[PDB]
Formats: structure tokens, C-alpha cells, sequence
DNA sequence: TTGAGGCATTAACATTTGTTAACGACGATA
DNA sequence: TATCGTCGTTAACAAATGTTAATGCCTCAA
């Protein structure tokens, strides 16, 4: 839980905005029926995806509650882009706010205006950092960068390293995060990381045994976790 | 444009007057990180980062009017260690202390939404750019970056679309796409030259097949339509 | 006019990644 | 038990990109 997010929850429920329950594989919004929302993901795990005319899947970013995703601009109320927000956890809870009423809610209470503005600053800096590390070292650095992200957010200390508490993280789903189209390619990069004793693919889960190696290929992301998520970062250093 | 003028006159009421910078000058930097809210009013700049081993990265360009946050508003700490270099001859920007920003936005809520909107344009921009640069590797990354420059600094002419950037060397394009060696950028440009996509006149770039770049940057072209519809209409 | 340094082009090689396919392990259904 | 489907390896090949170096063009400075 988070303090600012819990007071925001009590603010929405006080104004008539009630929760909605989504189950795994469900889409809160999608790229084909654009509706300008403000998704306040309170509990659950989701991934922001995009599918091209070709049909290639792109895993842009994972979201873990509580956070704020918006599919439309605040002043114009027009689409910011055509993306899908798929629930990947077994169940998730979110507060769907029509883009228009949100304008009023934040106008009344500034404490929650700056909270939404803060998470937005977390998004901007996160995208620049992620874009920085994925671009420099090619696909190896992109797999290493993504595994660094998941290690901080879904990683727990274990005797065999640091286990990633994320189910159904197939080879395809890792490639989609780094723009790899073939599972055989992402698998090749994993084999190299196993031979270098960086990770161990024990029973359909990844165990990170050499965090410093990943920090080598994603310095701006580790820097971001330290500067933006100091609590999540400190629990592994 | 219009909403930035109201943010100018407003900033010209609370004693935060503009400062002038020249080319090669850094507004803020990564080694001495001061937290400011930059309101680039006029000029062109690039956001860069230098790794520990010296490699340069060009994250994106900024053309006024726009807003660049070097620090958070609640924690008042830094959002990351980046440099904002002026690449135009002259650029005017209003430097706002991060601790002052929170009190200034609470006064007028219409300018709060303005800074909020421009930040959403930043988020959407990064996702689209991240999307297109990842699918097709480096060829797509050069095409995407070229498509960006063609919309923002492009002007139609009898032959091609002139990308009006003084310094657009092969090394500077590679920094935008994560290519370390200029020879690799050239080889890719030689492929685009042979495929009738672009030509190279006076160390200046001309685009003749805009649709070809749209193939490799669908999300970025989608972004200009939704977020900068005026800049999009000039070429469609 | 001479000579230095930056930048683009091209080449030739090494490494990585795209692409397709065969093998084998595991789960599920009947 | 047998048999189909999915997913992970590993291979082999093609294509792209990393990397270095020689070359030619250009501006500058004396």
C-alpha cells in the first residue's frame, strides 16, 4: 500500500467513483475502441501493449498498483495514443474515471492534483531511462534491462538468488518487451546469461544471481529506481 | 503556442524573468544537478546523457515552447541526471526553482493544466518513440528519428523536404538511435539513398518518400496526428 | 601553395540478431 | 496407456550491426 494512493482512494469513493473488478486477460481499455479514461489501477498487475497492422505485439511497460494510467489528454480530452492495458495478475481492481470529471476532482483538491502530477513525472523519467538503456547495448542490454526492472518490482530474496514473482513470463513475453519477434532469439540470449552464471532458469522461473551484471547494462534504470523508487531499490542493496 | 503566451505573461508577473543562452551552453547538467522547471520559450535544445565510459546518448530534441522537468515537485529531488544543451544560435528560457513551482501552479489552475498537458505529450511521445525504435532495430531507429525531424524541422521544397538543422552529422544521428560508430549510420543512409528515400545536398537532408518512413515509425506518425495536429497537417 | 584535421564514404572482417526447423520435455485430454 | 499440442533448447543459415581502417573531399591556417 501507499499513503498518497490510499487517501486518493478515499477521495474517489467519496465522490461516487466506485471500484471495478477485472480478471486476468481482460482489457481495461484497448487500441480499437478508444475511450479517453483515467485508469487509477489500485490493486493488480497489468501490461501496456500495442499491436501493429502487421500483427506484431509490443510490450511497452508493466504497471503495478497503485498507479495512474491515462488514455486521453486532460484539456483536449483526445486520445494520447492507441494502447491496450491488459490485466496479467489473476485479478485486479481499478477506478475508471471519465476524463471530464477528473478535471473537476483535481480542481477541488490540490493534494490529489500533485499526486497525479507526481506519478506522471515518474512515468516521464521512467520512459527516458528505459529508452536510454535499451538503445545503447542492443538486444542483450534490452533483455538485461527488462530483467533488472522485474527484479526490483517482483523480486524476492531466495537461497537460489532473487526469484521473480511473476507467473507466465514465457520467452515470447520477454521478447515483446525488447522488440524480439522470435522466441528462439530471446532463448539464445538467456543461454548466454546462464553460461555466464548471471541467471538460472529454475522450474519456469528466473533467479537472478548476478545483479551487478544487469546494473552494468542498465545503469540509468537502476539510477531511476534509486531516485524515484528508493524503497523498492533499497530492499536489494 | 497561444497557451504558452499566457504562461509567459503569467511568469512575467511573479518575478521569474527569462535568461538567454547561446549555442553549446548547458541549461542544466548531469554532474552538478540542480532541480529546475525549464520553460523553454524560444530556441532548440537536445536532452543528452553521457555514460561512465564516455558514450553519448541523445534522448530527444526540444523546440520551444515546451516544459522540461529536472526534478520532482513533491520530493524536490532529481528525475534523473541529464543535460539540456542549446543547439540553436540563441535560445530563451525561464528557469524556475523547483521549490517555487509548487506554489506557482496552485495560484492559477489553467496553467497547472497546461504544464500537465505538456507532460502528457512527453509521456505519449516517449512510448511511441520507444515502440518504433524497438521493432525494426537500427534501420527503423534512423527512419523514426528522421520522421521526427521531418515533421518538426521540415519544410517542403521543389526537391524533397528540407530538414533545417545546421549540425546534423552522421555521428549526431547515431547518438539518437544508439549507434556508436558513424560508419554504421552512413551505411544505413547509403541504403536509404539507393532506395530513393532521401538525398544529401549541402550536408543537408531531403526527404522524398515520407510514406517509407511512416512504415518504420507508425506510432510516431500516429503521435504527431494526435498530439501535434498542426505540425502533422503541414505534410498531409 | 602546402599541410593538418574533421567528416563522409567504402571496404573487409567479427559479432550479433533475424529466421526457420528439428529434437525433446511436459501437460492435458480421451 | 497413447497421442495431440505448447514451450524450451539447439542447430544451421541468412541478414543486420559492431568495429576498424583506408580513402577522398573539404575547410582552415600559415
Amino acid at each position: 500500500m501507499n499513503a498518497q494512493a490510499e487517501e486518493f482512494k478515499k477521495y474517489l469513493e467519496t465522490n461516487g467513483i466506485k471500484p471495478k473488478q477485472f480478471h486476468k486477460k481482460e482489457l481495461i481499455f484497448n487500441q480499437w475502441d478508444p475511450q479517453e479514461y483515467c485508469i487509477f489501477l489500485y490493486d493488480g498487475i497489468t501490461k501496456l501493449t500495442s499491436i501493429s497492422e502487421n500483427g506484431t505485439i509490443m510490450n511497452l511497460q508493466y504497471y503495478k498498483g497503485a498507479f495512474v494510467i491515462m488514455s486521453g489528454f486532460i484539456d483536449t480530452e483526445t486520445s494520447v495514443g492507441y494502447y491496450n492495458l491488459e490485466v496479467i495478475s489473476e485479478q485486479a481492481t481499478a477506478y475508471v474515471i471519465k476524463i471530464n470529471e477528473l478535471k473537476e476532482l483535481l480542481s477541488k483538491n490540490l493534494t490529489h492534483f500533485f499526486y497525479v502530477f507526481q506519478t506522471l513525472q515518474k512515468q516521464v523519467s521512467y520512459s527516458l531511462a528505459k529508452f536510454n538503456d535499451f538503445s545503447i547495448n542492443g538486444k542483450l542490454g534490452s533483455i538485461c534491462g527488462q530483467l533488472l526492472i522485474l527484479t526490483y518490482v517482483y523480486g524476492k530474496e531466495t537461497p537460489d538468488g532473487i526469484k521473480i514473482t511473476l507467473d507466465n513470463l514465457t520467452m515470447q513475453e520477454l521478447g515483446y518487451s525488447s522488440g524480439i519477434a522470435h522466441s528462439s532469439a530471446v532463448s539464445r540470449i538467456i543461454s548466454k546469461l546462464k553460461q555466464e552464471k548471471v541467471i538460472v532458469y529454475k522450474n519456469s522461473c528466473f533467479y537472478v544471481q548476478n545483479l551487478d551484471y544487469l546494473k552494468r547494462y542498465a545503469p540509468k534504470l537502476d539510477e531511476w529506481f534509486y531516485l524515484a523508487c528508493p524503497a523498492t531499490w533499497g530492499k536489494l542493496n
